[PDB]
């Protein structure tokens, strides 16, 4: 190793005057260039289009913090072409050269943490801390991703010696592929998803989500400075299924990362199992979508350690998060002590503009918010509204922290994703009973459990079918390297991102034999 | 490591008269065996059905080597819902019991080696030795991942710490899933692709190729003698694509593990990549496919080796091999002297029955037949025939080596796999031409390079883009741990066999922190 | 690893106000449950019994601080039921788990620090850092311990392969047994000794010396709620060798770890190593039996430091300490300078009441008194007393740092542990004779040097034949993992605490051989 080991950017809690200044200025300058214009970046250059796309405030939707230039079908050709052709000279790059560019990315993003976190605040309606977390994910992703890729390099492979001959086994990057980012971590997952590709050899178009395009502008901002040859990252941003249904069903697309909701991500599964017209090569496609994850907790727990817990998975981000408790399942004797510590706690929680650092802001778009409450509307026929299922007051999308209580196993509340601040309580009669709800859904991505009890705990290790599970402790947060994150079942096909398994997914492998 | 390292199973010549008596014994015994029926094996019994399926020898196509039950929709599903009811105790046996019991059955087919090697001889047309590589690639296979799996044993996930916490990263089994196997390697590839997953957890329920319904029995015998488990390996003989499609197709099948045509193996990854009604995960399919291998050489190269290690690699077992070399791609100086003695050594190989050890036994069958000699006459009209070209005299279906010349590269002979003893020499100006020619082919499997320059095969080890290549040596019989198997492009998803990462393919990773 | 590496915890040193604050407090809630009663622990319940045991302040004798049930031979007799009970499946958890349970103890032991300080500051006389240090020790031997079991894991032992065979050797638990704890450092060794062979699969049955039995009874509540299962561990306060006797002689008790004095050591060794009726095995008996320590100091020494060392040594917990300094040997030329030094500063500790934190607390019981004052009385006879040598004023059993010179090597308060506060200092002519006076005890524990001459340091590292040597520094306070601790002649079995080495006690192995 040629750098310090790996260790996770610390999360700033704006608990000193100097850091809320910092912010504060931050929001300030931030706001002051709401009336940015940001183009295409393809091939080394910004590229501007005619159509553009209006990015708001989802705490003061009348409000435009930014545009950008939109692409198309012609565009995303261009950088298509831009991304083969950087590929066969970017493939060739020494991996330590290519892990340096990736730290001094890393680098130059740690120097914009507070103009990044504010851009978070007013772009998506994250609070302080929400978009300081956020930031620090997206400069693990890098740190991490380029230690990783050194432990692939040439010529990695364990292979058996044979006599008289040479055996080398090494991994090659795969070529371009295409990168569809997500809205609730437009900075983090935006930039993971990018640089772990990149890392290894191969190049990317990256097309962030439509509520976070001036951000992820903001973060190939720092790519460009960073240095990445033409063509190695290129920026799409645009409106609808264009541009991602175009590059998905190519046939010169190699593979397809992607980060959203079930509903797409199977369309995308399914897409790059077809072989297009002129197609030379099987797709790999990544996804990653979503979960309904639960927190149990039994008779043995610390009450109030398992409701702040609670409080913190379900709401942190207003449960715009994969990894949010959606459903608390509850055995008999833990039941009535958690659920009035749960109402308490949640009660009190502030909602309101994000750059004013409440508990929750809003939801991201009015389309969330539509879709939110139409799923509270369904949960007044499924279950007991006990708490909060309300529009609050205020042009921007604030819901209230809503609770459900005598939920059904089944009901769709219990069930889908909604992806909003609703908590759905399930009573059951013992551990064993708990698991079984837990994974009674087409997910698996996280789950929790608050116990003392040794064995029910080491049960849960066992048999809580999800691909990151916590013990006494919050099920949102994974920590990139700490935490491999990716799940089970319908939460995707288990690309483990932060963990030196990630890279593997991008590289295939060949083997050279001499015979002298 | 409990075990001695991992070391290859010597393939046999029958030089000796130690061995030629042992072997001449086992054929002697198989071929008095003829007629024998065997059942399916499911539940860790063997179990019969009404119809019936007729494996023929080759050789002398009235001769039926044995007969087997045929399994049907009704069998599938029955050996579905043994193999889940297995994974359900099989997924938690230490990883270091799961491994003795593949050592137990390697130790077993090897002491029935020579048996294996002669049904091979009988059923699928192998000459002696390339029968006994089959065999011992077969063990290779299970001695291989016996000791890799132990590589991934709980808990095997490097993660970076954090302060009052323990987190844990392990490797678990996916679940029951669905083996197709090839008739070319009916013990090696069959049983690889079953042990592979079986070994870290996985159940199977393995379709042998028709050609090869005896031997897959015969390798379950020994299965059944090791003592798996109720459920984990299944038997299912079958006619047409029933079996196949419903198991493929089906919403409670894991993975699907595959080697065969081009042409099946693109239906079998666009069926994986769709949501079954009911289906709860995103299907994993592995797929082999096949190539068009070429071996380049140039003027600097040692043409009498180069010469016999081509004809090895295009006529052994008949040219039926996924990485048998199609394609002899000469520069100009290299083209009358390679192409001159290549001839000579082509037109002195023996074919007849493979009990008699000629250079070239028959194909599998008379389809494959059909379709071989359908390719001939389609060279006719592309290429100079200048060797063979026919069928030969006999009941057997008996092809003479075939060599065509100054073949265009995009020629249909030049370009689709045939998978018979048919070479299409193609003439370039120069090396670099020689790489353009080899690499432009929707494959990408098996390669060769003869030449004495450095910065040739330098070159072609960047840039000939097989996932196996190798200089000066034939590129055929690839050996389990030295040279990790699987190709690029449209040989298929690249799960390079016989290497550790092979594995990796049959798990999924779990991540679980406890907050102390 | 799973966890952060091993850290000593940090020893407060009061500085802050904060920390002053939080002891003040702690010292109030301890006080003001001087009332409470605690049982037995047995099974995994807390066991009352009809007589009880009372426990006074040693700096207010007539202040009860506590009283606790009494065992018996009865309840020895269920302990032991229990423990063997237990072990039957406390030695299958996986070694992960059962480390995740010691990492739980861990936690919770830390999070009530300033609580166990106190109580120690109370029920056996220490004052402020001395408790600190004595609560660190205990945390540090449990975090160790959870890690150093894991380097044992299934199959940790290497063996020489053979060919056709698995070959398999690894540990496992030796089944129930009994802790004979010290009130010297009744949280830490009381904490060391019963955690180590648990970490690995053992239970245990301990009973705690007479004068700490509240301290212990507060440490089994964190065993209790860090959820060890039924019978893992037992708490056996009781008066006189009833408890300890009848444990010790059992044919059913498995191994006996003991600290303590030579005179009960000699005892249990004995006892281990014969074999009572019924009895199936060979009980394995660890001891760690105090020492007469002796520091070292030469010409060349930093008379300053040496002298600042020494008084720490000899006085830090009242000299109640096996590897506190008794001796104290000076060379001709270090004489007069280490000795007017050492008596300066020994005159200037404060000796009062333990909670107002002074150098001095008194000595633990009027048993102790009556034997330091015994031997002081002996020194009279063989020394020249030059400083204190009295009993203070005040119920508490309060006494003056003591110093004898011109104490003739052989002589009783120059070979006998008094474990007291008194100090015998010896002139010799150079520091070969230093080292013969400083082997010459039936002991081996600890021993210092002051010397700047590399050689002679060199040659102590060689010849000083003590298990635990220092060099210009004091000779108490091992810490875990960086000082394993143990000694040498009658200071013990040298079963190093503290050290990897610990656990393999605690084990015996199996090899496996299975002929493929």
């Amino acid at each position: 190793m040629t750098v310090e080991p790996f260790r996770n950017e610390p999360i700033e809690t704006f608990q000193t005057e100097e850091a809320r200044r910092a912010m504060r200025e931050a929001l300030r300058r931030v706001r002051e260039e709401f009336g940015r214009h940001y183009p295409l970046y393809i091939g080394g250059e910004w590229v501007d289009t005619k159509e553009r796309m209006v990015s708001l405030n989802p705490s003061a939707p009348s409000e435009v913090v930014g545009t950008t230039a939109k692409a198309g079908k012609a565009e995303a050709e261009a950088a298509l072409e831009a991304a083969w052709k950087a590929f066969k000279t970017w493939k060739d790059w020494p991996q330590e050269d290519r892990s340096r560019l990736l730290l001094k990315a890393a680098a130059l993003m740690r120097r914009r943490k507070r103009e990044l976190e504010a851009t978070l605040v007013y772009e998506v309606g994250k609070n302080w801390v929400e978009a300081s977390a956020d930031v620090a994910e997206a400069i693990d992703f890098i740190e991490y991703y380029a230690r990783a890729a050194l432990r692939y390099r040439y010529p990695a492979v364990e292979v058996v010696p044979y006599p008289g001959e040479d055996n080398e086994s090494f991994y090659v990057p795969l070529g371009a592929g295409v990168v569809i980012a997500p809205w609730n971590f437009p900075v983090a997952i935006f930039t993971g998803m990018i640089v772990g590709p990149v890392a290894v050899g191969n190049t990317v178009i990256a097309k962030p989500a439509e509520d976070a395009v001036v951000v992820g502008a903001k973060v190939f901002e720092i790519f460009h400075e960073a240095g990445f040859p033409p063509g190695v990252v290129n920026f799409l941003p645009g409106v609808g299924e264009e541009v991602g249904a175009y590059l998905v069903e190519h046939p010169r697309i190699r593979f397809i990362n992607f980060t959203g909701s079930l509903e797409v991500g199977l369309k995308i599964y399914e897409a790059a199992g077809r072989l297009a017209p002129g197609q030379t090569w099987f797709k790999r496609a990544y996804v990653e979508t979503g979960g309904k994850n639960a927190i149990i907790v039994d008779e043995t727990a610390d009450f109030d350690l398992a409701a702040e817990g609670v409080v913190v998975s379900a709401y942190g981000f207003q449960g715009q998060k994969c990894s949010a408790a959606s459903r608390l399942i509850l055995t008999q004797g833990a039941y009535e002590p958690v659920l009035e510590r749960v109402l308490k706690r949640a009660e009190r929680l502030s909602v309101g503009p994000a750059e004013e650092n409440p508990d929750l802001g809003p939801v991201v778009s009015a389309e969330q918010e539509r879709k939110v409450l139409s799923y509270i509307e369904i949960g007044k026929n499924e279950g007991q509204l006990v708490l909060g299922g309300k529009r609050l007051e205020g042009e921007g999308y604030f819901i209230a922290p809503t609770v459900f209580t005598e939920v059904p196993p089944k009901a769709r509340i219990a069930q889908e994703e909604i992806f909003g601040p609703v908590l759905s309580v399930i009573r059951v009669k013992d551990f064993a009973e708990a698991l079984e709800v837990a994974n009674d859904t087409p997910y698996g991505l996280t789950g929790g459990v608050y116990s003392r009890k040794r064995e029910h705990l080491e049960w849960a290790r066992r048999e809580f079918h999800v691909g990151n599970l916590y013990f006494n402790r919050k099920i949102t947060g994974a920590l990139v390297g700490v935490q491999p994150f990716g799940g089970f079942k319908l939460s995707g096909t288990n690309a483990k991102t932060g963990a030196l398994d990630y890279l593997r997914l991008f590289l295939e492998m060949k083997a050279v034999a001499e015979r002298f």
